[PDB]
């Protein structure tokens, strides 16, 4: 199974695509968490992208293409994968469909933008493993501790509220137009489609989600 979840930075694509993978088996593919590890670990491949992530803006689309051609291309993606924050732009989703990567489900969070502010000043991470919380909506079940391991959560260094705003820009710009690219793929019977109400409870979005996928 292979799956792309589109919608707007904050919609809820990173916290449903852990339950996915706990799920189903097949493995998130994530290129802000790629990104932010490559920054971290001083990666070749990706630690040009901090100080465009700062700003709010997207990497370029030639380093995010490296970067998920790497992660694909490797076993434990032999039986499917997700794919959240990627592609983002539509030479991205070309560049997939020039290399014959076909998706089963393409998934749509419908949030309004008014909400996406606060979801993301309260976003807390466990950066080794990309797990996502909410102090208000979505708190980790001991404060700033990560469930499945314990330790430490932290706060994204874009996470502040001007640097979300950029963000939602540039989505409206470059990425909102992948909703329809994927409509119409979906029309030509190449995925499936389906938009879900992402301002439901976690819990809600999840159990909505498991109807589609089975
Ligand atoms: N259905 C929801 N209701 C309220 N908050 C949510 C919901 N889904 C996710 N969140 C929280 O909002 C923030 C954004 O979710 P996240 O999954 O990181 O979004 P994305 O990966 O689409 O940017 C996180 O802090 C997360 O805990
Ligand atoms: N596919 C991509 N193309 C370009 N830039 C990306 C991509 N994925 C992540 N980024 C960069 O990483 C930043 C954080 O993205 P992400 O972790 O997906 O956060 P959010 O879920 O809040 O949108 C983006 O603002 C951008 O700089």
């Amino acid at each position: 199974m292979r799956i792309i979840l589109l919608g707007a930075p904050g919609a809820g694509k990173g916290t449903q695509a852990q339950f996915i993978m706990e799920k189903y088996g097949i493995p998130q593919i994530s290129t802000g968490d790629m990104l932010r590890a490559a920054v971290k670990s001083g990666s070749e491949l990706g630690k040009q992208a901090k100080d465009i992530m700062d700003a709010g803006k997207l990497v370029t689309d030639e380093l995010v293409i490296a970067l998920v051609k790497e992660r694909i291309a490797q076993e434990d993606c032999r039986n499917g994968f997700l794919l959240a924050g990627f592609p983002r732009t539509i030479p991205q989703a070309d560049a997939m469909k020039e290399a014959g990567i076909n998706v089963d489900y393409v998934l749509e969070f419908d949030v309004p933008d008014e909400l996406i502010v606060d979801r993301i000043v309260g976003r807390r991470v466990h950066a080794p493993s990309g797990r996502v919380y909410h102090v208000k909506f979505n708190p980790p079940k001991v404060e700033g501790k990560d469930d499945v391991t314990g330790e430490e959560l932290t706060t994204r260094k874009d996470d502040q509220e001007e640097t979300v705003r950029k963000r939602l820009v540039e989505y409206h710009q470059m990425t909102a137009p992948l909703i329809g690219y994927y409509s119409k793929e979906a029309e030509a019977g190449n995925t499936k489609y389906a938009k879900v109400d992402g301002t439901k409870p976690v819990a809600e979005v999840r159990a909505d989600l498991e109807k589609i996928l089975g």
